[PDB]
Parts: C-alpha cells; sequence; structure tokens
C-alpha cells in the first residue's frame, strides 16, 4: 500500500495515486480538492483498479487554481481510508513548473 502521492507524467499530466491492499467491488473513492468533492469531467479523470488497489486521479495540467489539498477518501463498506497531498506554496509551484516543462516539451518534441 502507498498513501496519496502526486507525480507528473511524460506529457505533463498529473497523477495522484495511492495503493489500497485490496478493493472490493463496493470500494468507493471521494476525490477531494480543497475540501470540495471533485468528479470525473473536463478536468479530472479517476480510475480505481480493485485488483491492484491502485486508485489514481489524473489532470491534464496544473493551473494556478489547482493549488491546494488533494484527498482520496477511500470507503470499502465500513473500511475508510483518507490520504492527502498538500500541494501548496513552493511544493505546488515546483510541481507546476515540472508539469509545465513536460507539457511544453511534449508539444515541442
Amino acid at each position: 500500500k502507498s498513501e496519496l502521492a502526486v507525480e507528473i507524467l511524460e506529457k505533463g499530466q498529473v497523477r495522484f495515486w495511492m495503493q489500497a491492499e485490496k478493493l472490493s467491488g463496493n470500494a468507493k473513492v471521494n476525490y477531494i480538492f480543497n475540501e470540495k468533492e471533485i468528479f470525473e469531467g473536463p478536468k479530472y479523470k479517476m480510475h480505481i483498479d480493485r485488483n491492484t488497489g491502485i486508485i489514481e486521479m489524473f489532470m491534464e495540467k496544473l493551473q494556478d487554481e489547482d493549488e491546494g489539498t488533494y484527498t482520496f477518501q477511500l470507503q470499502d463498506g465500513k473500511a475508510t481510508n483518507h490520504s492527502t497531498v498538500v500541494l501548496v506554496g513552493d511544493v505546488f509551484k515546483k510541481l507546476q513548473k515540472e508539469a509545465e516543462f513536460q507539457r511544453q516539451e511534449w508539444i515541442r518534441k
């Protein structure tokens, strides 16, 4: 298992992911950004692999507005895990610079 982590992918896409030990078909994840539930949509893509326990949310990019706290609220029935990455201040700027560089370099190359 691994708590919530963020990384930037080759195109500068953002990957939030954590690993549960096992997920039942009933496992559910509340994706939380600055204490607001966020949903699969124009901005986020969510995936749960119930086999691997890998829960991951993807963004295309990190806008200034994306600074904040990201939480995955995992519920498997009674079972209840939250994991949080605080992408604020310098942490956010650095991650954003990386994501912007990779997004820029993808389009450049």
